[PDB]
């Protein structure tokens, strides 16, 4: 059995309960159970995880490092700003993606260049939580 | 029933029988093949075309446009290139979903910017064919 | 008699019965009546056509250098993205003048660059379908 | 009855009696009168005023911004360099057209950027002193 | 009665006992008397915090975008750096005062660009401590 | 007794009469009356002036260099342009305090370069006509 | 026997009867028959093909990557601009000779950036005509 | 005999009498004396004249065109901005000596920018007061 | 005696049992026991901390400035992001020593600058791990 | 007879015996001997020089210029940073060819930007040693 | 008595003899006399010295340095590319006036900018070989 | 036994007795002397050589090359200029250390970047003249 790790970078612990305009109207908790929802039907374990904490973030990605396990990070500020975060990630021998909620290219200047996508397997952003559930289904066929 | 439009710009008529490092080993006939299965199983249909003609997709785009209907477009180098192209896109007033095989944040730099991105509903890079899959799932359920 | 090759490039085709908000409620049909209208008026001829293919567009440019007759082109996103449209520009050795109904300007950056600015005789931009006719004014005087 | 201001700045007041190889033969007193015979022709009254005075200019923009006026504006080299000059700009409620006598998009890279355009309902450039009776035609279909 | 939140990010706890040159010599706990003791004169209550903690300071944020309360803001580098402490601070319903000690602009090149400022309610630079008496004088008649 | 500069550039004589969802609903004579009344209060005097001339901008510079008073200044768009007014800034031996009425960070990217902020003691944005009364408040503390 | 794909793209159909200062007085047809002589001296043949349209150059470029033989590619416009172009000749497998009739570096800069050069074998400018006949010699040597 | 034009534009009639260590301690009167004796001594007229106002240093320059006399023209911070002054001194038949007093090179970046310098004959830096004298001797052998 | 505080930043817990190819055999307990088996050659004591909390690393700096004591910092992905850290590390009174084991000019573009090295003493890369042993040496002899 | 100057720049002394797989196996003597060979074959005469010297390269160029000889130059690093040979090479008035061993094009993006292009007749780059009997070849036709 | 050392860079030994258009007719023969007939006249000695090696501009400046004597320095293509010899330069602590021959400001934009500019008193540009006549009238003041 | 060469470029013969400020004051025999001794101590072979001359740097690196020895390298300006003293050092199969006395990111912008750190092993900056030292002791090592 494949087990995945979903992780949340800063500020996402507010979805849905607010911003319902930009990040939409799902709650971290409900994300969480559409999460398991699927990972159930996919015959998978997700283990989803929300930090405000650069420091926490990267040690989660280092246990997954170590796991082998896959990660799908949606960084928030961090994925615009973070090296340390990236270099971390790198580290992963299984396949990351990265997730933006928002499409990040429709915004500012500065949210169109990601340090994570250079290293991730692939990217997806827009497609709002479905991001997640779509990355997710990728990493049970690429098992 | 929803009908997407799925659209591949210049050179992926040479999917699979070339460049399998880069794009994977999976022909454009056997692309078509999976997106229609794919689409049997999510109630829909899929219109799958390729066209090395930047003219020839223009047409496409209009006509998908005037139908109001969805399109998963992966426009090949002309993603990093077409202000026409982007400007038809622009006109749909379904969702416009951006597809990229490769990771072209893993690339040259110049891969790195989309005209389509700031207009597309959302983007998927890198995650080779199960891209346009992942798309297709998307707009199934956002109808 | 001067004879005057009125140009419209990609996506033009879909004037006023689309994007009114933008490009205007005039159609292309309407937009060529107008133009043959005020043509008579001045006591000049005018062909008024629109293509999709670039091929086509430099066709048609051309044709206008071997008869050394002047061009009002508006030549939609290849405007901003097209060096072999600049080249068979720069071969005309009538006037030139560069048409865009939109103000330019008013939008995102990269449509503030022309390719064929710099080798027209001039521009006109921002003043809706009048542009066009206001371009015919001015090569009916300079005859 | 339509009034239109028509305001030329720095350097415009030698027009044609210098330089005419680069702004034309018309001195500044004909060009007031061409455009005084064209408005007559129109049904409209043109006022014609030229300053080396940004102070000045900028009170020539306020009086028509009091009045809801248009303005056939000519800023010389301040369209490059003045961002006071396009904040009384910004102010208009009626159209304004920029207006260049040259084309400046053929001469130096500084003069391919205008303060002005962005903030005008359109340009005119490179078709010498017509470029202003044809702004003052547009201002007459467009009431 | 108005509550504020006066934050302070990274290495301002040495405030005053270090560097007095170029943040002046008074202390964080002096400070903090001072905001406190002008907040009483104005009928006000300021909580002064302080934290080396992005984590933190990001929660300090969120507390006060779910109590609708207004933000004095010096975010020291971070200021420069993080688009995680601008998307809590977008958040913000009330007021959201940018506040720098030392003129930043007077400084290297890289501190003249605020994540914050476009964001921001307003900026106060270079005034010293009083930038937050100051700010907390605009919040108590901006209610 | 302490004699402060108050000092307005082009287009600010407008103020509160003109563009209330830009620069607020504050007239420059009722802007004179706040200053001079909050001046009272202070026990300084106010010398309040605005010109859209920046030799008579330049003058008043000079005049208060000569004199070592202190000057608020907001130059208006000669803020993001003129080299000639910093530099009779640079010489005033009293504090310059740079402000603006509106956020100067949340609105075109130029504005958001001032020539004058590197050479003023600071600078105060975004916090509306207030921004005036908060200089004088800081001028009366630093002396 | 090698065969060598010899592509000229758009407006190099006009070669010699139109622009003679530029790009020399050689036309179209006899550039041609300079090309099959020297072919037939070298003991190769060359097929030489023109064509206007970019869909129509990327399937000449496809056939010589599926028969593994060589090109020498003008590319003219699309040179700068075209990444279709560069991703169909990053395929081939036999050598790429990039050739400019005229010297690029001495002209506009933007004629100065090449999406071809880097994955070309080598770049020949400059040398007018000539170019394809040395290009015709390395690759005659290089098998 | 040749009469010479000394401009000097903004700030500059406080030279000597303030900012001693940066532009020295000749005075403006004192400079044009200099200025005077020199000119006896080569037989040639020295006409002396400074302005903070544009507009008033057009008027200069205009003159000096009509009359096809030189200028020696230190512009102040108008060097760095000013398109309307270049385009009256392009004007120009005959020579245009270019003087700042201050090595504007060894200051800030902005400051190694002149508008002027491409059009001028010539250009005088950092040799303060001499620079003018310097500038006159050159233009007494350039007749 | 001299006491010198080693100071890692983020992931560099994970050395030398990860990423060897890049960073190195030795395991940060190794690096470690070297650093303080060089100390007591060399007469001096090392504290050799690491931490992935930017927090943490700001505290560690901080008590070397009011000891007074020297650094050895490898601030890993920090050194390309963090003001914060810089400006705690600018207050530094002893000899800042920049180490990266790494040459980070060898790398991505983004490594080769540093926030640090600028407000450094001085700056070693790319000699692995002796780089610490290297910086221990020469903070020795300057004492 | 045509006399052909062959110069070759900095390290090229050492080629074929060093770092064949960049810059090929022919060593300098043996590129010598090629060609001389090639010259007698075409009727020239071809002087082969190299050094290490910019001194040494700019005499050589300066003899060339003086006796009206073409020049086939292969100026190494200097082709990337040296404007003095620049302007000894413009100064030539028979034929000047640029060669490059390596595609430059394929390589640092500091290789793609040449001082010499320029100024040069033509180009030619990445087909080796045959570069030089390719352009000796030109020079052979071009008198 | 003032001993002044004027140094030639590369290429000027050809002066007056080549390029008479650009450099001007006077041969560095006759500049020598120039040079020494006016160092009489101002009771000075000039030594005028020209190499086309930096080695060897290296060393005249160095003797200049141990002399504590000023130079007149037009270092040809070395002004824009040498930090070497600025370095060398900025060690004279008598001054050092930099001359250009043309005026480097109306010519290719890589001219406009001087390594040594900074590091000079002072710059005269584009009065031909007056520019060293008047060079040493100021260092013949300046002691 | 291992042979170390030690390589100063341009302007180092005047270390210690010019500019002890920035480069410290130990003079370039001493050294060579501090070198040599420390070389004894450590079982090696120093050979110390500076020159002024690019083409000599070559010619020691070029040694260097064909007897497989290492090198310490401070070229001097050439450090931020030289592509062809780059390519002479990328050819080293033993290890080259840069070596900067000053700190040189401390300092100009331009100084920032080296052609050489790429290429090098590894490099130390800003640690005066133990910065030799310290790369002996790091060479004696790594064999
Ligand atoms: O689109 C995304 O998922 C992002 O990665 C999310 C971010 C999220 C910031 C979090 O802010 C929130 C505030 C309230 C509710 C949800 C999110 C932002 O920093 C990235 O540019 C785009
Ligand atoms: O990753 C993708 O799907 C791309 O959009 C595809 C392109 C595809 C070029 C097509 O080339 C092919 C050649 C042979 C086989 C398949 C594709 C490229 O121009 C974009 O940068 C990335
Ligand atoms: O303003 C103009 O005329 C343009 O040249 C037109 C373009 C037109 C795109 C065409 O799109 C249309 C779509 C529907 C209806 C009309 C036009 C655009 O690419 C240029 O930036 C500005
Ligand atoms: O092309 C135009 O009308 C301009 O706006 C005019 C300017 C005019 C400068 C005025 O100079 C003159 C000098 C003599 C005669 C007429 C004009 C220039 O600064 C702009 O770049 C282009
Ligand atoms: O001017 C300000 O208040 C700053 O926001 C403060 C910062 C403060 C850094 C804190 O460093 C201190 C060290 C010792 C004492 C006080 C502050 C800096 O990172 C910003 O660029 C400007
Ligand atoms: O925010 C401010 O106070 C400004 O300095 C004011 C300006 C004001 C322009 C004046 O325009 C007005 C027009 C009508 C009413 C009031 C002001 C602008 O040029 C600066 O970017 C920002
Ligand atoms: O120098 C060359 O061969 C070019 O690749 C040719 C081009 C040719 C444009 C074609 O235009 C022509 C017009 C009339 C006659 C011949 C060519 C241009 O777009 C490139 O920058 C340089
Ligand atoms: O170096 C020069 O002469 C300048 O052209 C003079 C200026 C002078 C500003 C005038 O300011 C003064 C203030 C007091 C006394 C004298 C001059 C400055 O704006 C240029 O960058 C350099
Ligand atoms: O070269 C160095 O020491 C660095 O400062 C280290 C970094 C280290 C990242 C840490 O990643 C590691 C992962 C596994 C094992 C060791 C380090 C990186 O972010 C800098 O660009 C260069
Ligand atoms: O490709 C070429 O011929 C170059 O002009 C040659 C150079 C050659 C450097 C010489 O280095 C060598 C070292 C060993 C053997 C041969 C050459 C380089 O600096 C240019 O970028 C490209
Ligand atoms: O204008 C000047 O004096 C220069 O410093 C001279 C140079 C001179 C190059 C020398 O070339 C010559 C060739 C023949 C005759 C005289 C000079 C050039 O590299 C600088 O950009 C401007
Ligand atoms: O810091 C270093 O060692 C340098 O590589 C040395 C240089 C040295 C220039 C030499 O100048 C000297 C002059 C007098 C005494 C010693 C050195 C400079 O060009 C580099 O940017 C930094």
């Amino acid at each position: 059995e494949l087990i995945v790790n979903v992780i949340n970078g800063p500020n996402l612990g507010r979805l849905g309960r607010r911003e319902p305009a930009v990040y939409g109207g799902t709650t971290h908790d409900e994300l969480v159970a559409l999460i398991e929802r699927e990972a159930a039907e996919l015959g998978l374990k997700a283990v989803v995880r929300q930090s405000d904490s650069e420091a926490q973030l990267l040690d989660w990605i280092h246990q997954a490092a170590d796991a082998a396990e896959p990660v799908i990070l949606n960084a928030g500020g961090l994925t615009h700003t973070s090296v340390a975060l990236r270099d971390a990630c790198a580290e992963l021998s299984a396949p990351l993606i990265e997730v933006h909620i928002s499409n990040v290219h429709a915004r500012e200047e500065f949210r169109r260049h990601s340090y994570l996508s250079p290293i991730a397997t692939g990217v997806i952003v827009g497609l709002g939580i479905q991001g997640y559930l779509l990355a997710l289904r990728y990493l049970a066929e690429h098992v």
